[PDB]
């Protein structure tokens, strides 16, 4: 017969899922930067500019004021429409004639002589073209378009264990047990050989798998505890759906209390482990101590969740099983966003480099 | 006593290595190509060149016709015979007139005045050399030699599991189970306390851990399933060697319809989790439940698989059990592998930055 | 009851610990090296120096020997003293007349005419700064204080095991059990449903889950094996701290055989395997087979060691057990090394693109 003990196996499986809800999967390797550093070289190459072209960037009447591009449009002969705005925001701090002045004897440009300024300045726009392309690479706004949040992260692994976009809280306020639809008995919720269960997420399958009722505490019941049953009073003759409070004693024996640092190889062993524990038969896969036909919860029957949607002729559960398919999407988000924080270090490298030799008084007359 | 589901532990870890054959296991991470970039700076080059360089490459007789060097062999006073191969391939296009005016109108080299084509060409000899520098980088070449294909990989993990090139079909043709070695009695061929196991693959143990037989069908037998057991019939007594319609009656436990995005770490986590499963004793190690003396069958003594290449005393799984260490090997490969894909990558954004420059005019004046 | 392979489980999740103890955590990716191809590249740009630089390194009596900064102090109105040291021991071997001579020809900067030596002398210079800056890069000094050695990793997992440096030999030499305060009875040492363990590292923890005693040998204490109880002898109720021999026939159980290629995904699962194991209750979580009241080792009550440090309502186990806190160190150890091999990649691969540059003839007057 089931009994104290018998669902450890699953219960640590299913936990390692619920364990990833809330807010408790966390982003590390995040948002690669060097928008600054570009910045700092575009602003760079402004400030070594002759003076005759930083004052394009001017109003007619105030010298310290920016540019009206109604007031004084464009010329036409020129490509400066397709790169004012980058300009203008480089130019804007350089208007005013101290900040000037610093930025120069900053970037020490200030005293050389003219043959000296020249070849300077032909290193850095030389320098600033080459970051500008490095910059604007095409594998760069891809990759960019590739990175996620924590938050969107986060949000997909409730809708998998809760079929929510956040955790219940701990009397489960707004949330409503196998979707609404339990009834009848314990094997009709939780499934049998022949059925599916009314589980469609994680936490209700574990619910299945290891909540205590009204007539197994003292046996079946305590398959997932060591001391003491979970305590729901869950009749499910009577009351087919659970209470929060009686979702809540099961949930507590995850680790509720830490967290998780996100990892597509994480989240495919804890897939894994689920999946491979489900026993395939020829009309559902069932997951839990099961020892004759179905889900009842009773010692000689079974404390389980079945699934029709595998079995041992059909089905691979990351992508037939709903609530595993959503957690395998996070997966294959994750991995996308590690390969672009990866590729988007490339540039980012690049740029500190050029930003150095940029700085480097000897270096800009040798590479002239 | 052995009953039902005593062994879903076991049969989830030698499921996970089974679901890896066929061809599931899918290599994502590929070729990492830069040759079509190289080959483009390489046509832009010759492009550039003067047109009394691009004459080098003509027949004397018909200027469409690329040089034959038997009929006009290469001046022995030059390197020209080391780097003849890619001009000549970057040359061929361009013996038609119509196709080099239109290279020239489209990497912007047409009407360019003397002084400013030469400094355009000053530029793209300088990328090109470089471009060719880093395409030609020794861990590059090596990298390459690392890279593996899906197809190698997927022979070798079949090897591991069925000791053959291809997964059996549905009624394993061609295969014969115990290597053809199976006789006696299921203790006998499955191993003991004492003796190892007739199994050398991962589908023979898992045979040896799953398979019901004529005589524990209602107990024992049911170690791997929940409703009913396997049915396989087999009786060893008699005839020691299952069948294939017996064979897939076990092999269906497992998932053979998904695929899996092999990984190192994949591999490790399923082997490790097969390897330390294996109960060290002082003569053998054993897989599956054991209650006494041998892998029998019977509900009083084994459900399992015994191998005397590890023990309490000495050996290490992925190294002294040949199908445990044929499939450390794909893991080995794979490492190789991800870690070239990953080394190729800064070559081919550099070549994509090089390509980016030579093609803007205002660079190739700059950089002169 | 508990009987034979009752704790297979939890003996597999922590002998992946145990595994990983001794000298088997193997470093792989090490130390990346890029500073011989810089210190080539700051040679090579000595030995292209024009002579009277050289001299600048020479002692003022003999050509041979390196100039003594005590004997003739370094010009103020310079930055030589920020640069000497590498400067200098460049130069050394090119204080030999026969050794500088070599090199040129080496360089192929022999017999170019001055405009040619010229050109090539500034292509060199360029490089080289490029290459300083690449190699003096923060992220890379940051990187290379992240690096760790396969030494200080493999102490601290034998703190987590052990609470030693070293892993201790097979009589258990200078190692005593429970950190001396095992006392009174198997369940005071293992400890129960409301008290914890004495057990601080993974090794005693493993004592309690596995090992048999005086009472249980024909039944509980068979719960880690198939054939044979361990046959430790232990007798808790007379001398509580076991013996080493004692200790070894436990920790035979394991493979300390083999060796372990460290990873932080792979420290990762084998943490989480054990910390989803524990069976949280009300006052402590538990580790083992447990049937009623404590972990004393009878058949009817439990092979198991508690903890009270996480519950059903607190605590994380890499963060408040302390063992399993002191091995998600090595984790996190290993992540941090891990980035900085990739990130320690780039200046390597930069740097022996310019020497190969450098050593181009053909390069060094393009690109003047
Ligand atoms: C770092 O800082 C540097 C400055 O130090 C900055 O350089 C500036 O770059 C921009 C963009 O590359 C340059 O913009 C060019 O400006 C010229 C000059 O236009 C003025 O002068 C002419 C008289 O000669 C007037 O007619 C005109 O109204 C302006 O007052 C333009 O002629 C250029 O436009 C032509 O070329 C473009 C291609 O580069 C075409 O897209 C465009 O349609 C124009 O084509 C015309 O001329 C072509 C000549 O080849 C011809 O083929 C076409 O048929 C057509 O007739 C261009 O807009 C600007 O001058 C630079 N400033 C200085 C002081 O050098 C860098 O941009 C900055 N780096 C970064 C990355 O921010
Ligand atoms: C991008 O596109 C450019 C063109 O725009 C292309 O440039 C070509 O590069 C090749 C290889 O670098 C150059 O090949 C050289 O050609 C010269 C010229 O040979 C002709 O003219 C001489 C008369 O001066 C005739 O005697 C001869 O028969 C040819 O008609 C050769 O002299 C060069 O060979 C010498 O130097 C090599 C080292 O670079 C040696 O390996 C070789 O043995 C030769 O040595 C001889 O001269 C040495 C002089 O230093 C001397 O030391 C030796 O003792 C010996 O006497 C070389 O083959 C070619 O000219 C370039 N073409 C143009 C138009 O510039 C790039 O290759 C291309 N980039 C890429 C990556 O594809
Ligand atoms: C690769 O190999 C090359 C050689 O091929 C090597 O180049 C050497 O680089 C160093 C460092 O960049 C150069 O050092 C400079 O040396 C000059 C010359 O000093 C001598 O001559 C003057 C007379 O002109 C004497 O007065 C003096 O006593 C020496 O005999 C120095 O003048 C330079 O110092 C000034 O500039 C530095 C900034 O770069 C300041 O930090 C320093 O305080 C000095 O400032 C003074 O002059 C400034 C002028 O702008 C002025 O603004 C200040 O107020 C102040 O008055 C500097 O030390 C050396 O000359 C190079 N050697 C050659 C032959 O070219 C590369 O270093 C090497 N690459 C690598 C990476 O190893
Ligand atoms: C589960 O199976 C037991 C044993 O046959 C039976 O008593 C229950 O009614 C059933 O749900
Ligand atoms: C396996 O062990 C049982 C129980 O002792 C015995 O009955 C079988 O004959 C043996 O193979
Ligand atoms: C463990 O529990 C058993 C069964 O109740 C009891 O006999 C032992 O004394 C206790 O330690």
């Amino acid at each position: 017969n089931i009994g104290t003990g018998d669902n450890v196996l699953h219960r640590a499986a299913l936990c390692g899922i619920i364990e990833l809800a809330g807010k408790r999967a966390k982003l590390e390797t995040a948002l690669p930067n060097f928008q600054n550093e570009l910045n700092s070289i575009l602003e760079l190459n402004m400030t070594a500019a002759e003076p005759t072209w930083l004052d394009q960037f001017r109003d007619k009447d105030d010298r310290s004021k920016p540019r009206d591009l109604t007031k004084q449009p464009l010329p036409k002969d020129t490509n400066w429409a397709d790169h004012w705005t980058a300009w203008a925001k480089a130019a804007l701090p350089l208007l005013n004639d101290e900040t000037h002045q610093a930025k120069l004897k900053e970037y020490k440009l200030a005293g050389l002589q003219p043959e000296k300024l020249e070849r300077a300045r032909n290193t850095i726009r030389r320098l600033t073209a080459e970051a500008v392309a490095k910059a604007q690479d095409p594998t760069v706004a891809e990759s960019t378009a590739d990175l996620t949040t924590e938050e969107d992260l986060q949000k997909q692994i409730n809708q998998a264990v809760y079929s929510k976009d956040t955790e219940p809280d701990d009397d489960f306020n707004g949330y409503t047990a196998f979707e609404g639809k339990a009834s009848t008995n314990r094997q009709t919720i939780c499934g049998s050989a022949v059925a599916g269960s009314k589980a469609t997420n994680a936490m209700d399958a574990l619910f299945c798998v290891c909540a205590d009722d009204r007539t197994n505490g003292a046996d079946a019941g305590k398959a997932c505890v060591a001391g003491t049953a979970p305590g729901t009073g869950w009749n499910p003759g009577v009351t087919a759906t659970p209470t929060g409070t009686m979702l809540q004693k099961v949930r507590k024996l995850c680790n509720t209390h830490g967290k998780t640092t996100l990892s597509a190889a994480a989240i495919e062993g804890r897939l894994t482990a689920v999946g491979n524990l489900l026993t395939r038969g020829s009309a559902t896969s069932i997951l839990g101590s099961f020892l004759a036909t179905d889900c009842s919860g009773d010692q000689g029957s079974g404390m389980c969740v079945a699934y029709t949607e595998v079995t041992d002729a059909k089905g691979t559960p990351t992508k037939d099983i709903p609530w595993m398919q959503k957690l395998d999407s996070v997966r294959i988000k994750l991995q996308k966003h590690e390969r672009a924080v990866e590729k988007l270090g490339k540039p980012q490298h690049d740029l500190k480099t050029i930003l150095t030799l940029a700085k480097d008084p000897a270096y800009l007359q040798l590479a002239s």
